[PDB]
């Protein structure tokens, strides 16, 4: 009954400046990683705070990791049709907004529902859920991060589809301080619409059914996910010293 119109030419010229902008800034090798401050973990099967916070022994490698992820995500997103169309103060805004999101978004490629980690190679680019801890981070954050994943996951999204759903959390016109959020709706209103009719023409069933709807409430759970991030960063921020473990990237986004 659901008509399934074509992608447009114009559609297809956006999926493909998407997909080439993702393989130029996501590395599925991890080659970079070494590059980062070590990873450190310490003895703290318990799971004490206090332990955690005095030592944040993964806060340096995961701050580098983030940070040097933020700047893929700049990349990414300056290959977005239409994002470079926006003044830079609103380009910053969004970026800002919606770098940690885009982040969990993007970091599905790399987790695994063998073992619920973010394996980026050996042992010592294997993330569990008592790495992110081990940077200062509590359960209240981690535990939907991890579900968020798996459901992610489960949605099988096509490159193409996963692509398009992190230019759509970046360009969206609903992040405070955007200055012109009907010019910012529009670029993403194309950008939604090519996903859309993506799902209908190039999904088969039965993954295709409420796709979209699937896509969209991630995007609502993203939200939540940022809103608890930025409160644990803030807390984390007080700990003396904290400052060094992190990057001057990283200080600005979540500052
Ligand atoms: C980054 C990427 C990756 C994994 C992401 C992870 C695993 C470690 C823990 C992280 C980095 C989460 C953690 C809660 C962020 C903590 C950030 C600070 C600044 C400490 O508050 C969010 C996403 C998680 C690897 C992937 O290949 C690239 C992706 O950009």
């Amino acid at each position: 009954d659901s008509l399934r119109p074509k992608l447009s030419e114009e559609q297809q010229r956006i999926i493909a400046i998407l997909l080439d902008a993702h393989h130029k800034t996501y590395d599925p090798t991890y080659s970079d990683f070494c590059q980062f401050r070590p990873p450190v973990r310490v003895n703290d099967g318990g799971g004490s705070v206090t332990l955690e916070l005095s030592q944040l022994s993964m806060l340096p490698h995961l701050a580098d990791l983030v940070s040097y992820s933020i700047q893929k995500v700049i990349g990414f997103a300056k290959m977005i049709p239409g994002f470079r169309d926006l003044t830079s103060e609103d380009q910053i805004v969004l970026l800002k907004s919606s770098a940690i999101e885009v982040i969990m978004l993007r970091s599905n490629e790399s987790f695994t529902m063998d073992d619920m980690s973010w394996t980026c190679g050996n042992q010592d680019y294997k993330y569990r859920v008592s790495d992110v801890t081990k940077a200062g981070h509590s359960l209240e954050l981690i535990e939907p991060l991890i579900k968020f994943q798996v459901g992610l996951k489960k949605l099988n999204l096509h490159e193409e589809e996963h692509v398009l759903l992190m230019a759509i959390c970046i360009v969206s016109p609903d992040r405070p301080g955007v200055q012109d959020a009907a010019l910012i709706e529009a670029i993403q209103d194309r950008l939604s619409n090519t996903l859309q009719t993506y799902i209908r023409c190039r999904h088969p069933p039965p993954g295709s059914h409420l796709l979209y709807a699937k896509m969209i409430q991630k995007l609502a759970d993203l939200r939540s996910l940022n809103e608890e991030h930025s409160k644990q960063y803030r807390c984390l921020s007080f700990q003396p010293e904290c400052s060094m473990k992190l990057t001057p990237l990283v200080l600005e986004v979540f500052g």
